[PDB]
DNA sequence: CCTGACTCG
DNA sequence: TTCGAGTCAGG
């Protein structure tokens, strides 16, 4: 039983100073998607507008760009980035429900109002899968059903807000919510719809000869296969390698032999088709993904693509990038490094800016762990990964060679991630003996890190949860499990979340304050990307100057640490050349 | 739709 | 038997 106004025009009740707002875009990409309904509760009431109407009127466009005014709202960034496409500004967002839930728990999956509803035992609103439909099915309802639904949205966020408030405040939570998230996702905003540049005309002849090579190594591949078979078929590809060609099975996953990279790599002193497999499956992936796929999703009238940055999905509190992922350009070979050629400066001698940070986890795990020998290395900045060979190796620095510190350097961020003697020994292709010995020397030599290890993992076992520098909770009920597997993985869960999560809260931060700086220089450069641990901006080339000092002092200071944080940055006239 | 590839941090 | 993500082809 709810009561509610569909009206046809608005009215000035409708345009209180503090309001629920609902601005419904239905598909999941809300880039220059349609705006289906408004709804809006208020001290006044509850109202529903047709966006035809409302969109159009001069005195609702003002209210909405009115800061002033102030709007409690589910994903405020997809309402905002569907009206920059309309051409009207959002202004005044002061809660936002998704990530009021996001920060309370990120594994509940929050991703509607009945949804985040459901944490404070509300159901008054329905999903929204129930109200559209799933699939080829999915569709606007009937006006009057359209309206009770956005209607009860807002009604939800009307009554939901002040008990999400006290319970963030509870947690220590609430300064995260208004003083980080709310603000980064405006930033997010006017990143997503600013968009970036792509040179189609040098992506499309990239693909032409990219093409050409496939086929080439894929006529190769048959001939040392001595016959056809589709390369791009795990099941087809084991029958060639371990029947047809007798390779040892060096490994085996539910539904087959295994035909990973790690294995195939293993398996070249045994045939050399391992190699050329490995090179065609890449070459088919920069084809099927970073040629084809992203001429798919180009704007063709002004060539820029634009992503959608996820702030409320991840477990610790990165953003992903979806439609297309722009967090996954290659650039660890030079085959693929070459696809950031085509993206390029959205305007004339304008050059791109990249910027990160040099080895953000290992800092912060010094930081957490409070090692003094790891922290000392950090601050003599010394090489952490020559540093870590010499323990391991148990030699001077001048014997550290190219190939101990490599295995130092998996060691050093292996053990970030909970990696064990056999996952050491596998990465490497080493004896599992002398990765085992890597491991305990490693853990010897930073004894504050073992200690930080267990102790977090207890920690985890007593709190239910562990947290990131700026509070960010990660709950793990399993880590008292009875079952070895279960268990293991939530303690490396422990271990791991707090380190990623932390420089996720250092980068957000750093992204509010670079942005300030920005509007208050008055600069033309803007940001592009975040990737992680690294901003991309673009700017007019006479910026630059001004960027390589702001960009990194900026990034540098959006924390104090117990060891400084170092930023290496670089600028050039594609993706590829800021390097 | 799932699994297992390749891609990044 | 090393953490966090997205997209793709094959089945």
């Amino acid at each position: 039983k709810m009561a509610f106004t569909l009206a046809d025009r608005v009215t000035e009740e409708m345009l209180a100073d503090k309001a629920a707002l609902v601005v419904e875009v239905v598909e999941e990409n809300y880039h220059d998607a349609p705006i289906v309904g408004i709804a809006v509760v208020n001290e006044h009431g509850r109202f529903f507008l047709r966006p035809e109407t409302a969109l159009a009127d001069p005195q609702f466009v003002a209210w909405l760009g009115d800061e002033t005014k102030k709007k409690s709202m589910f994903d405020s960034k997809r309402a905002a980035v569907a009206l920059k496409w309309k051409g009207i500004e959002l202004c005044g967002v002061s809660f936002d429900l998704l990530l009021a839930a996001y920060l309370l728990d990120p594994a509940q999956g929050v991703d509607d109002v009945a949804a985040a509803a459901k944490m404070k035992q509300y159901e008054a609103v329905r999903p929204d899968e129930a109200v559209y439909g799933k699939g080829a099915k999915r569709a606007v309802p009937d006006e009057p059903v359209l309206a009770e639904h956005l209607v009860r949205k807002a009604a939800a966020i009307w009554e939901l807000e002040r008990p999400f408030l006290d319970e963030l405040r509870r947690n220590e939570q609430d300064r995260l919510l208004v003083e980080l998230e709310q603000p980064l996702s405006s930033i997010l905003a006017e990143m997503e719809f600013a968009g970036v540049k792509v040179d189609t005309k040098r992506l499309e002849q990239m693909g032409k000869e990219l093409a050409e090579q496939l086929g080439t190594v894929e006529q190769r591949i048959y001939e040392l296969a001595g016959q056809e078979f589709n390369i791009n078929s795990p099941k087809q590809l084991g029958v060639i390698l371990f029947e047809k060609l007798q390779l040892p099975v060096l490994k085996k996953t539910k539904t087959g032999y295994s035909t990973s990279a790690d294995v195939l790599e293993k398996l070249a002193p045994y045939h050399e088709i391992v190699e050329n497999i490995l090179h065609y499956r890449q070459l088919g992936k920069l084809q099927s993904t970073y040629i084809e796929g992203l001429l798919k999703v180009v704007r063709p009238a002004t060539k820029k693509v634009h992503t959608i940055f996820n702030q409320a999905l991840t477990q610790t509190g990165r953003l992903s990038s979806t439609e297309p992922n722009l967090q996954n350009i290659p650039i660890r070979l030079e085959e693929g490094r070459k696809i950031r050629q085509a993206f390029v400066p959205s305007e004339s001698d304008w050059l791109i800016f990249a910027a990160d940070y040099s080895q953000i986890e290992l800092r912060v795990l010094a930081h957490i762990a409070e090692d003094d020998n790891l922290m000392e290395a950090f601050r003599r900045d010394l090489d952490i990964h020559t540093k870590t060979a010499m323990d391991i190796f148990q030699v001077s620095e001048d014997e550290v060679t190219p190939n101990m510190r490599r295995q130092a350097k998996a060691v050093n961020y292996g053990i970030v991630y909970g990696i064990s003697d056999y996952g050491l020994a596998q990465n490497l292709n080493i004896s599992r003996k002398e990765a085992a010995e890597f491991i305990e020397r490693y853990f010897e030599s930073f004894p504050g890190v073992k200690r930080y290890m267990e102790n977090i993992v207890q920690e985890a076992k007593q709190k239910g949860y562990v947290t990131t520098l700026l509070h960010r909770r990660r709950y793990l009920p399993d880590i008292t499990s009875r079952n070895f597997n279960v268990r293991s993985f939530a303690e490396r869960m422990a271990m791991n979340t707090p380190i990623q999560g932390s420089a996720a809260d250092i980068i957000k931060k750093a992204m509010i304050d670079l942005n300030a700086r920005l509007k208050e220089e008055r600069l033309q450069a803007h940001l592009l990307l975040q990737v992680h641990d690294e901003l991309i901006l673009e700017a007019p080339k006479e910026e630059m100057e001004r960027l390589c000092r702001l960009v990194p002092e900026v990034m540098e200071q959006a924390v104090t640490l117990r060891v400084p944080l170092k930023v290496d940055y670089h600028y050039g006239s594609t993706w590829y050349d800021a390097k």
